């Protein structure tokens, strides 16, 4: 993988980085002979995030643990329009198409370049790289098969980028919906169940209301009076009343708000 060499940096002291057959990346420590899936630092954070268990409202607590990995993985210094101008240059389009761990780093690499030269040494690129590759896999690919649909890609970034409220709302409702701008129950569907992996990956998916998201598309297309397809702005009323299977990113949006 040529990719090996610029991404080596992300680690050291006794560390190593590596590649499996799936070109999915491991880390050795060479002092306590071991080995792990997950970078280093990525462990350090998942870890720490003990500290927030007893905050006490669910919601809450999820999101100042998603505030934390935002803002190590750098995601609370781009804008819509920033990740809109990558996943364009990257020619990611066909949202049920999957993307490769290189076209993943690709696309990465574009983002972090140029938060590093807009940000001063708040960026370390091979090390952002290598440390938001590892959040993706690790809530997108648990079976490391070393590829993530583009949606998926898509949901992650956009989920955690510094946008409004609703323009995340309208940006991931418009990549799930149909041409003209219309969403049945399958394609709300796709759009719940890769959003419900976000808190699933930090263990508190139940919440949540659980892995299966059935039940609350069944819920918004009640609310929408069982009409066949709905609209964005329909989309954007269900989501004021702050649905369980999503309300941790409304919160999220209260707690950067409140300061941290």
């Amino acid at each position: 993988p040529a990719s090996q060499h610029f991404l080596s940096t992300s680690v050291q002291g006794p560390w190593e980085r590596a590649i499996s057959p799936n070109k999915v990346p491991y880390y050795i420590n060479h002092e306590t002979q071991t080995t792990c899936w997950d970078h280093p630092k990525m462990t350090e954070l998942y870890q720490s995030l003990a500290d927030l268990n007893n905050v006490r409202f669910s919601a809450y607590r999820t999101a100042m643990k998603l505030r934390r990995l935002q803002k190590a993985l750098c995601l609370d210094l781009l804008s819509l329009s920033a990740a809109c101008d990558a996943l364009d240059q990257h020619n990611l389009k066909q949202n049920d198409q999957p993307m490769d761990i290189l076209q993943i780093i690709n696309c990465l690499t574009t983002i972090y370049d140029r938060l590093e030269q807009e940000h001063n040494n708040l960026v370390n690129v091979p090390l952002c790289v290598d440390m938001c590759l590892n959040w993706l896999l690790n809530v997108y690919d648990t079976g490391r098969t070393g590829r993530i649909r583009v949606l998926s890609f898509k949901t992650g970034i956009i989920s955690l980028c510094k946008a409004h409220l609703e323009d995340k709302y309208r940006y991931l409702f418009k990549q799930v919906a149909s041409s003209t701008g219309f969403c049945d129950q399958r394609r709300l569907g796709l759009l719940l169940h890769d959003s419900i992996q976000i808190p699933r990956q930090l263990g508190e998916v139940a919440s949540f209301g659980g892995s299966n998201i059935e039940p609350s598309v069944r819920s918004c297309f009640q609310f929408a009076n069982n009409k066949p397809e709905i609209e964005a702005a329909l989309f954007l009323d269900w989501m004021r009343l702050e649905p369980q299977s999503m309300v941790w990113l409304p919160v999220l949006h209260r707690v950067a708000a409140a300061e941290t």
